[PDB]
């Protein structure tokens, strides 16, 4: 029974600890975009609708589909879950996380599939060559808030999952899109942070 | 003898999480009402509208026989409360993804949930160009189930029973025609196969 | 009962959910006041009020003697904690469907409920200026109980919904509100809903 | 005597529903603080200003004696914890309406509160007529409590001996006259009579 | 093998609530540091920026002992749980008073907290320009408890020597000074005395 399987995982948990045994934690990353919404130069900055493609493995969410009902994934709430805190370093001008949210998709395995939509806000840059076919980078800086490369790190989700996969033609371009490993120690806080930043070409299409 | 003895019977047992099912397969009859055309900017390039979105389909867990209840067969019970749809509107959302009011869902005895939430949508479109007071645009509307797949739910198109232009205060451009159809994909990032329903629409202005 | 032992007497075994009669069909009594025309706007064609949105109606659990609490009459209690209905503004609500503030409401030992939640609404006009008319009217309704289960008269319009009426840049010279009753093809029952329509002529 | 166990002591049986105090007419102290003028924009001719709501009053259930506790006495707790004034803007608000943030208040062992919350209003004003100067402008403010009338709840004003002016930073455009005043009314909507404050400020121009 | 055996425990038997101190005046030490300028209006009326506020005090009760983990303990807490310092932004404007995301806490078998949360503030200063590219702009930011004095609690400055400007992304234009600087004051509101740190900005249209 379905109902049997939830109360079976969800009973003990803290979603508030991280998932494992003892360190550390590695989350599959990648963005996937499904439109480029708007970029004005007025405001140079850039609005995105994005597909933020996460998986990473809880083991306190593992069982044997044999046991009951033979069911071998359930979707589930990311609320009632742990979920990495990933943010957009580039300047939300709304909003940092993933705010919708949606359900996970959790396998026996102990494995979490969550790929939550957002729109974000992000500030851009502009290169100068021509009047009409002009140029800008536009970059996307995503990583964990909280939880360094001790803790958690990621593992770039391999542009193979396609970065432009979905993405209707709007007005511009993206023709370059660059996923790029980080890490850094910020002048702040002693731990060293890994995260993904993104490079985006948009060229003014006529 | 009074419907809170049927409130308590019915969610006493349930669980929102799980599908409403037996064994396999929810089907979705799926309908677009559109109380209004907001606005149609183009700086932005997106389109506002005021919609409603008719769902329609069974609950299992949800079904009794009257006679228990009473000689009424109906009862309005909290979108909060039942498992609902996840459907979101994939294109864009500058106000929101999912309908966000939520309103009740009437629930027939016969297990049969039907939601019907109003909402603004804030859309993306490929809007226009100056072309005289004569330009006309499709701007579609792309919904779809955001985590359950064709397996585990699916969209039927409503007769369009819910109508989608009887109730329409005109106020600001066009909707003359405006065409939903089914489609069905795989997308990189899943190994399943969901369905959506996207609507497309016409505009005019007044010339 | 000690003054706390009559919130807690009528809201232990109480239910939100559930329509609060004995039978069928919960009336309510429904008035719009206009305390101001917010903007009214030409180009985007849409009027934004600050209203009041009058409720009354009779909720049959929430009753009590009393004698048996203090001589004090009736009280205040949050709206959250018993069913209010759904009204909402059909109407391009663009900001806010429904009165999000939310007040408490006075509830009388005699089971009345007098809610009136101040909203803020952005709302849908017609044709604007130039000589100069406009709609702008604005039509509300419970959203999913219809006539069967509940259904609406009128405050009348006698008691004035403009006292309150503070005036802006435009007018609102003659604003009536008139009942309807109709079928939606998405539903197969019959819903009630009260328009009020307004006319501003910006009036030098 | 444990400072998280005398949290304990008061919060146990405390009802946040409830008026407190066991008899009749809770008298809210009430004045209203501005620390600056945000925005003047003429054409909605509304007016932008970041106050604060001096709101003071008396809990019958909230007394405690310092001299049994040890650090001892008259701490700070979380407003959403006990009863507070619903205290609502009449005039605008197309942010707020309320204080919607909302801050912690702080209590004293006398069963005294203090509330002071920050609040964004916008609020619309008047540019009179003509022999008032064209470039000045009367704004006013008028504050109340929304569902309790003066048998139930009332308004004293703290005096403007409390300075509206002292966190107010001199901004781009001036504030002269501040004058907060007492009103009470019977309203065609609700048999009873609500008191409020109302605010009238006067400010010119000169840049 | 558990940090449940280590989060359980730790929380169980807390309060958010009250100060986190067995003697008086718990220490902030509290920071800034500019991700990005996102824009100064406008004209009208304000200024926005992408912040981080470096916070760190100490909560005792936040105490255990390491061996009782394995050898590095200090693990990422949930804000919500623990008692976290009410600083608002005094001016704000359109936008939001204090920390609205919120992220985690960093906690140390210490009882040493660092909470470093994002945040997007708008908030005027003043209007600016009056000048071609080379009009200059004094926006302050003035950071402070709201609810607790210097008795209840205090902020240290944290040293700029940790970075307020190294992730300075370029955006748009200017932002080419800061100071940060230590106030205390007494407010004719409120009884005690209020200390906060302002922070002075000058941002040049970029060349
Ligand atoms: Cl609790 C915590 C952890 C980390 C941080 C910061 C350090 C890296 C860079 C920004 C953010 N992540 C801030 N707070
Ligand atoms: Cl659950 C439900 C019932 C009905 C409806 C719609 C039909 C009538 C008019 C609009 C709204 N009310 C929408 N949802
Ligand atoms: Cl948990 C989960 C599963 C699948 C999906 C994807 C399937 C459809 C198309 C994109 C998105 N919605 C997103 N999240
Ligand atoms: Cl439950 C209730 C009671 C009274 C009121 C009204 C009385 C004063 C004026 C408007 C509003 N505030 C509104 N709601
Ligand atoms: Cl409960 C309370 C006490 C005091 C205050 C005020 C004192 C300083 C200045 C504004 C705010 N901080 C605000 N709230």
């Amino acid at each position: 029974d379905r109902l049997f399987k939830h109360l079976f995982r969800g009973y003990n948990r803290w979603a508030r600890p991280v998932p494992n045994t003892s360190d550390v934690v590695i989350v599959r990353f990648g963005l996937s975009i499904a439109q480029l919404i708007d970029v004005d130069e007025k405001n140079q900055m850039m609005t995105t609708n994005v597909w933020l493609k996460q998986e990473w493995s809880d083991y306190k969410l593992r069982w044997n589909p044999t046991d009951f009902g033979n069911i071998t994934s359930l979707r589930v709430p990311s609320e009632m879950i742990w979920i990495p805190d990933i943010v957009l370093y580039n300047n939300a001008d709304g909003e940092f996380a993933v705010t919708h949210m949606t359900k996970a998709h959790l396998f026996s395995t102990g494995t979490v599939h969550w790929v939550p939509p957002a729109i974000y806000k992000s500030s851009c840059s502009i290169d100068v060559t021509f009047f009409p076919f002009d140029q800008q980078n536009c970059k996307m800086k995503f990583g964990s808030w909280t939880y360094d490369k001790a803790k958690i790190d990621l593992e770039q989700m391999e542009q193979t999952v396609d970065l432009k996969d979905y993405w209707e033609s709007g007005e511009w371009a993206i023709v370059n899109a660059t996923g790029t490993y980080n890490s850094k120690k910020y002048d702040c806080c002693a731990e060293i942070y890994p995260d993904v930043t993104y490079a985006f070409v948009i060229r003014r299409l006529p």
